[PDB]
């Protein structure tokens, strides 16, 4: 699963403090160096001899190969008695939904300023190979240093396993057609579609609720398959600068071959405007307290 | 299936000898008790914790079928721990079974294979179904000559996967549409059949598909590229420019132009008056 595990038992290190939730998998605990009291988030998810170890150990490579500034910190793995256990960052804020439901809508330079960290991490994520495929106000993270960084790359991890599965049992390929070549090493889909996952979290950091959410899941889906098709967006326009809402409607551009990447984001009116700084989400967590 | 027989299949059929299957299961020619008829009867082992999923697709798919250019189906036994679905034998075996014996095809032999199996591909795409393992191996020949497809089990665990991505695929709100989409319909349509009758044409032609020396993988990484050109038959001078043409339009690279299986029944190469059963009862001879 990992070259760089521990055969320990995290508990020699640190003192559990209390289980604060989980991801797409895994439950995730609070806890405490014994010595130095440095807070840190243990995901621990049961791993036994038998079990498909893929998952798992394309997490722990995409959580250990990305140095990121704009990625959730990660410390180190353990394996004991049946569990792996996942060291990462404690982000002290939480999730900017635990900070949106508290102090509700984001101001829009808050959002332009979460926008921008987001398009860092997600430029240097796609530079890499990687795609994080969960994109939401629940995996982007405030720590206390007021730094907003990615987490959650369960999805990912999951994705990339089903996509070397697929490798593996794909069969004599002479008579495949390239296209169906193409989705068995690629996937028919790509990174832009973190793009899309972006726009649709601005207007839930804007709302307190992505655009939909009321509707049944199976219709959202059905929806987004048909001819007729027309992109969300936001619910109350004078609330918000025309930067804003074309933020949105290039974010949410249908087509994937006309939605720009993350470093062409990256200069959009919306995020390379002068008042972008920490200060902004400094104050956002003063307001939390 | 609701209407599988939960009886032993020899109450019916003589068991005669082990063939083997393709995709998965094992396949046993077997005898009509009543009739005669040989039948074709495909074992899949069961086990009581079994995803069934696949099974599931395969009967639905034949037992929907009603085409002569598609394996006939008979129905399905589940006795003593074994599924048997039974299907249409056809005496000569695969295209492949018979090529290996007798070498090359002629070009008005290839033609009226590929007119018909284009029959067979059309009902399919018809029935919003996929083939999706065209090949010579998959396309029989009974002792009249006349062809079948064969082996939706490709097609079956396809569609299997299809659904399981529809049960796994979680909450949907910040999903963009393409990635709904994958999850629906799965990235490919219909049209990879046309681009495989046209490798298996090439195949009938010189004994292999297009670069079988190569290794998969390394073919596999080849075809995804922005250069990859389509194949096209070795010896230019041994075959007529119909022949070549049906080729280079069935490999269309794009599957945006690639044209329909309805299409390619216009086309100058099946569309020929002398194309009968008797090309391939000439095939035949020469196998004996
Ligand atoms: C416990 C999780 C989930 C519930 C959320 N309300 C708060 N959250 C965190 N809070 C404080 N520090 C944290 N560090 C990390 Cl990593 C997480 C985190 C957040 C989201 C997904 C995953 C995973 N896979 C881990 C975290
Ligand atoms: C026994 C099989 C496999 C080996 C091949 N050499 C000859 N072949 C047949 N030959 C004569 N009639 C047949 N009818 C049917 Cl159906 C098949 C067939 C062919 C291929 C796959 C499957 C399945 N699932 C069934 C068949």
């Amino acid at each position: 699963v990992d070259p760089d595990i521990f055969n320990r038992d995290p508990r020699d290190h640190y003192d559990l403090l209390q289980r604060l939730g989980g991801g797409t998998y895994g439950e995730v605990f609070k806890a405490r160096d014994k010595v130095s009291g440095d807070l840190v988030a243990l995901k621990m998810v049961k791993m036994e001899p038998d079990d498909d170890v893929s998952t798992l150990q394309k997490e722990i490579l995409i959580l250990k190969t990305c140095r990121h500034a704009n990625i959730v910190a990660y410390h180190g793995s353990y394996l004991w008695l049946q569990k792996l256990w996942i060291c990462m960052e404690f982000c002290g804020a939480g999730s900017l939904q635990d900070i949106y439901q508290v102090t509700g809508s984001l101001s829009e330079l808050q959002i332009s300023y979460v926008c921008r960290e987001v398009l860092q991490g997600l430029a240097y994520l796609h530079s890499q190979k990687k795609i994080h495929r969960d994109i939401k106000g629940a995996n982007i993270l405030i720590n206390d240093a007021g730094e907003v960084r990615l987490a959650d790359f369960g999805i990912s991890a999951q994705i990339g396993a089903e996509l070397a599965r697929r490798l593996e049992f794909i069969g004599t390929p002479y008579w495949m057609a390239p296209e169906v070549a193409a989705v068995a090493l690629k996937g028919g889909y790509n990174e832009l579609c973190d793009i899309w996952s972006l726009g649709i979290t601005a207007i839930e950091l804007a709302e307190l609720q992505p655009p939909l959410f009321d509707v049944h899941p199976l219709r959202v889906l059905f929806l987004m398959t048909k001819s007729g098709y027309q992109p969300p967006r936001l619910k109350e326009k004078g609330k918000w600068s025309a930067a804003f809402h074309n933020f949105i409607k290039v974010t949410l551009t249908k087509s994937p071959k006309k939605r720009p990447s993350a470093t062409k984001m990256l200069s959009h009116q919306l995020v390379s405007q002068p008042g972008l700084n920490r200060g902004l989400i400094l104050d956002l967590l003063d307001k939390l307290k």
